[PDB]
C-alpha cells in the first residue's frame, strides 16, 4: 500500500543502492523512466535482471499526465516502485508526484542514489563553490533559450563554479554533447556580448560519470571545443575563480594546461 | 596496484551502492573514515558484516597527514578500498588524495553514492536553485565564525537557496542541532542587522536524510526555533524566495504554514 520513488544512479544498474535493490525486489509493480538522463552503462533488461521483476517503461506524457492513472492505483493495494536514473528528485519535476500520491491518500518514500549533481566532485572543484545551475537547451524553431548565459555572469562574479545540465530528447534519442554546450555558448556570447564565455574561458567536461573510467578535461574551449570527450550524457561545467588545489587537480587529474596552475589572485 | 574511493552514502549500512558493496568484498585492505561525517543509522560493525571485511579506522590526521603512507603502499600490490560516509571527494579535501595516489604510481577509481548534496531534493526545493554552501560552526573562546550569514545573505538577495551543514565533533560524537542553528544565525543577525536571518525568515530541516523516515520541516524561525525536529544529523536550508511549486511541496510534504503560498512565493 505503498509508493516508493527509487533512484537508480549515474551509469549502470549496479548504481543503486543496495537499500533500492531489497525493497525493489520486493516491490509487487515496478515502474521506471528512461526520459530525464541517460544511464550509458546498461539495459532495461539488465535492470530487470538484477531486479527480478518487469519493469514498465513510461513516458514523460504517462508520467506528467498520467501518474495518478497509471501508478498510483496500484499504490493503494500493492507497494510500488518508480525508478529513474539518478537521484529521483535531482533536476527532474518528480518532487510534485509525491503531492499527487499524498492527494491520492498513498504514502511515498525516497529511495537516494548517486546523482550527477554530487559526482561533480570528481572534477576536483569543491562541491561547496558551485553556485545557481542552469541547463542549456537544445533551440527550436525561432526559439533560442539563453538564460543559462545570465546564470554563468552571476556566478562568475561571485567566483563560483557554475554546473550546466545538458539538453536530452530521449525519443530522438538525442542527447547534447558537451561540444554543443560550448557551440551554442558562444552563439549567445556574440548576440550579448559580455566576455561570459569566449575561446580563452577555462570549462570543465566530466563524461558518463558512474563508469569506472569516466572523461574528465579541463581547458580553454578554443581546445576542447572540438574535443571527443566519448558517448554522452555529458556535463559542462564553467568554473569561477580557483582555489590553488582545485587548480592543481584539474591540471593532474584532468589533463588542464599546466597554464592555469598559476592563479590570479 | 589499485586505491578504489567508496562512498557509504546517506544513512545506514544500505546505502551504499551495489556496484560499491561488490568491489569493496573483493579488495585485500578496506580502510575507512568517520570524521567528516557518521553513520547515524547503523554501527562500524554492522557495515564491517556487510562489506564481509576487516574495516581499519583511519583519523582526520591518518588521511590527512600519513595518507601515502598508510593507504598508499598497500594499494602498490594489491586492491584497496577507502570508504567514506556520502559520496567520496565531495568533502573539500579529499580529490587531493587522488593527487597523492598518482604521486605514487596507483591508479584510482571512485565509486558514488548518495550526498546530502542531492538528497536534499527530498525538501521539493529546486536544485537548479541552490547557491554557494556553507557550515555552521560553533564559537568558541575569542572566535564567532559568521561568514555562513554572508552567504546566506548573498545567496537569497539572488532568489537562491542555501544549503548549511552543521558543525560536528566526530569523535566526541556531538552534532549541532538545527535548533542551535538558528539560536547562533539570530545572535549574528543581531550583531550585523543585514535583515537576514530573523524571526520571520522561512527555514527548512532535513534530519536524517537517506532513512526511510527522514524529519522534513519547514516553517517561520519563530516556530521552530524550539521544535524537536529528533536525532541528529540536521541539515538546515535557508530558501530564496520560492516557486509556486516548492511552496506547495512544502505545505503537503514538510507541514509547512499555509502561509508561505502567499508570504515566500
Ligand atoms: N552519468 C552522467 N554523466 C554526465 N552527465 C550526466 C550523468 N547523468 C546525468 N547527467 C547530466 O544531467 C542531465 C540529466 S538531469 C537529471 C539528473 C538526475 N536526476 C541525477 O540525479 O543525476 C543529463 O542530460 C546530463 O547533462
Ligand atoms: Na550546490
Amino acid at each position: 500500500m505503498v509508493l516508493y520513488f527509487i533512484g537508480l544512479g549515474l551509469y549502470d544498474e549496479r548504481d543503486i543502492t543496495v537499500k533500492g535493490l531489497e525493497i525493489a525486489k520486493k516491490c509487487d509493480y515496478v515502474f521506471a523512466e528512461f526520459y530525464t538522463s541517460l544511464m550509458a552503462g546498461t539495459t532495461l533488461g539488465r535492470i530487470q535482471k538484477l531486479i527480478g521483476k518487469e519493469i514498465r517503461v513510461l513516458s514523460r506524457e504517462d508520467v506528467e499526465l498520467n501518474f495518478e492513472n497509471i501508478v498510483l492505483p496500484l499504490a493503494k493495494e500493492n507497494d510500488v516502485a518508480f525508478l529513474t536514473p539518478g537521484d529521483p528528485l535531482v533536476a527532474t519535476t518528480h518532487a510534485e508526484l509525491r503531492i499527487r500520491a499524498k492527494r491520492a491518500g498513498v504514502e511515498s518514500y525516497v529511495i537516494h542514489a548517486p546523482s550527477i549533481y554530487s559526482a561533480v566532485g570528481i572534477t576536483g572543484l569543491h562541491i561547496y563553490k558551485f553556485g545557481k545551475s542552469a541547463t542549456v537547451a537544445y533551440p527550436e524553431g525561432n526559439w533560442f533559450p539563453m538564460s543559462y548565459y545570465d546564470v554563468i555572469k552571476e556566478n562568475a562574479e561571485r567566483g563560483l563554479h557554475t554546473l550546466l545540465f545538458l539538453d536530452i530528447k530521449a525519443e530522438k534519442r538525442m542527447y547534447m554533447t558537451a561540444n554543443e554546450a560550448m557551440e551554442l555558448l558562444l552563439k549567445v556570447e556574440d548576440m550579448k556580448k559580455g566576455g561570459v564565455f569566449t575561446d580563452d574561458t577555462l570549462v570543465v567536461v566530466l563524461a558518463r560519470a558512474g563508469s569506472l573510467n569516466p572523461t574528465i578535461r579541463a581547458g580553454y574551449v578554443k581546445d576542447l571545443i572540438r574535443e571527443d570527450f566519448g558517448d554522452p550524457p555529458h556535463i559542462l561545467i564553467v568554473p569561477g575563480k580557483l582555489h590553488i588545489v582545485e587548480a592543481e587537480y584539474l591540471v593532474e587529474i584532468a589533463g588542464a594546461p599546466r597554464e592555469i596552475l598559476r592563479v590570479n589572485v
